[PDB]
């Protein structure tokens, strides 16, 4: 598992990317122009998600068309309801779309698990390509987010919700 790293500028500031040869193991938040990785070439998983991510922000009506690609964080690796939840909600919740923490526990198996879903949410080591910014309050209220309010909404406010895109 040799562990590869590069790091994209974005809207939402430096992205970094880490991965290997099985799969991306996660997109890092360290905090107007299309920028590319820093450093190119594979392993394959790794330019996956530097396409995926060039088009969610630069080409979204795009997004479904790059291949999301293989992941091999170790929470991936065992089974969880972790690991379900995240893979529920990579699944089912598409661009523009939200869900809410409790229809989120309803589809991974357990509906009084809404808590645990908002945990679950941060064991994400690979925010915005698993969409945890599209899991809100049925109140319709955003929520929290592991990288702050702001990326939130300004993540929302990107799929077309009537929310304003913040400073960032
Ligand atoms: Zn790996």
């Amino acid at each position: 598992c040799e562990m590869k790293r590069t790091t994209l500028d974005s809207p939402l500031g430096k992205l970094e990317l880490s991965g290997c040869e099985q799969g991306l193991h996660e997109i890092k938040l360290l905090g107007e122009v299309p920028a590319p990785a820093a450093v190119l070439g594979g392993p394959e998983p790794l330019m996956q998600c530097t396409a995926w991510l060039n088009a969610y922000f630069h080409q979204p009506e795009a997004i479904e068309e790059f291949p999301v690609p293989a992941l091999h964080h170790p929470v991936f690796q065992q089974e969880s309801f972790t690991r379900q939840v995240l893979w529920k909600l990579l699944k089912v919740v598409k661009f523009g779309e939200v869900i809410s923490y409790q229809q989120l526990a309803a589809l991974a198996g357990n509906p009084k698990a809404a808590r645990a879903v908002g945990g679950a949410m941060r064991g994400n080591p690979v925010p915005i390509l698993i969409p945890c910014h599209r899991v809100v309050c049925s109140s319709g209220a955003v929520g929290n987010y592991s990288g702050g309010l702001a990326v939130k909404e300004w993540l929302l406010a990107h799929e077309g919700h009537r929310l304003g895109k913040p400073g960032l």
